């Protein structure tokens, strides 16, 4: 629906796993009344990466929800090379940077508002049998001080119709410090592993992205920064199997940390559902106010 002729590059917002996002202005009338949008593109437009990207575009086009970033369309060069994904532009950036910038103004009730919105988005994903796999505060965008949206689906996979997990081991490597143990061991991704990584997201939120307190920093301090390469993963594995966990962030109430640790259950079936998570978070929020 979008003509590359009319996309005006303004800035690069960020570059991730094989892709980049740019702030552009769609101005077809050339009269500077066009709207600012986000444009996602691939940087090695391989045929693998391109059909992965087309599956991602279909997934996003199929999602409609207040806490999911709005798909707007696609734009492709002459022929079908240089496929680009057009999305709404959220003006406050990732939840990670936003939380780091306004940490003295954002109180715990606000953190829980964000948490509840994240779990409603994730529950919508699950009702569509989608597994996000990559959920992290860097992937959560801020539309304004009262609304956040899950903002990238480059790793989202559709569950097989006959099973509740999806096995995928991708070249290059991903956020091991957000990954469930079964995803480190057997490359199994499921709603429950998304729940584990939501627990890590909640941890993130209550650390306010303090420098010492990132999951990579805490985990590599717990396993020792002396170790190298592949062995990192191995040690992480057993750190998780001896119930080594991320610590309670400073100032976090014990019930929020208990939600965190309950999503960090080694037993995949004993992890809470996103609807129960929203329930508990909304009732804690109600209690605080
Ligand atoms: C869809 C979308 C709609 N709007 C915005 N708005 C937006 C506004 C402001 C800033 C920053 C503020 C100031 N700094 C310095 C520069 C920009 C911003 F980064 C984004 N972003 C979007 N996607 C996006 C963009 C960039 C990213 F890195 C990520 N991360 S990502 O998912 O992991 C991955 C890299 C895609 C794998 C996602």
């Amino acid at each position: 629906q979008f003509e590359e002729r009319h996309l005006k590059f303004l800035q690069q917002l960020g570059k991730g796993n094989f892709g980049s996002v740019e702030m552009c202005r769609y101005d077809p009338l050339q009269d500077n009344t066009g709207e600012v949008v986000a444009v996602k593109k691939l940087q090695h437009s391989t045929e693998e990466h391109l059909r992965d990207f087309e599956r991602e575009i279909e997934i996003l086009k199929s999602l409609q929800h207040d806490n999911i970033v709005k798909y707007k369309g696609v734009c492709y060069s002459a022929g079908r090379r240089n496929l680009k994904l057009i999305m709404e532009y959220l003006p406050y950036g990732s939840l990670r940077d936003y939380l780091q910038k306004h940490k003295e103004r954002i109180d715990h009730i606000k953190l829980l508002q964000y948490t509840s919105q994240i779990c409603k988005g994730m529950e919508y994903l699950g009702t569509k049998r989608y597994i996000h796999r990559d959920l992290a505060t860097r992937n959560i965008l801020v539309e304004n001080e009262n609304r956040v949206k899950i903002g990238d689906f480059g790793l989202t996979k559709v569950l097989p119709q006959d099973k509740e997990y999806y096995k995928v081991k991708e070249p290059g490597e991903s956020p091991i410090f957000w990954y469930a143990p079964e995803s480190l061991t057997e490359s199994k991704f499921s709603v429950a592993s998304d729940v584990w990584s939501f627990g890590v997201v909640l941890y993130e939120l209550f650390t306010y992205i303090e420098k010492s307190k990132s999951p990579p920093a805490e985990f590599m301090r717990m396993i020792g920064n002396d170790k190298q390469g592949q062995m990192i993963v191995f040690h992480l594995i057993e750190l998780l199997k001896n119930n080594g966990r991320l610590p309670r962030p400073d100032g976090c109430p014990d019930e929020i940390y208990m939600i965190m640790t309950e999503c960090w259950n080694n037993n995949v079936n004993q992890r809470p559902s996103f609807r129960d998570l929203a329930l508990r978070v909304d009732q804690i929020r109600d209690n605080m106010a």
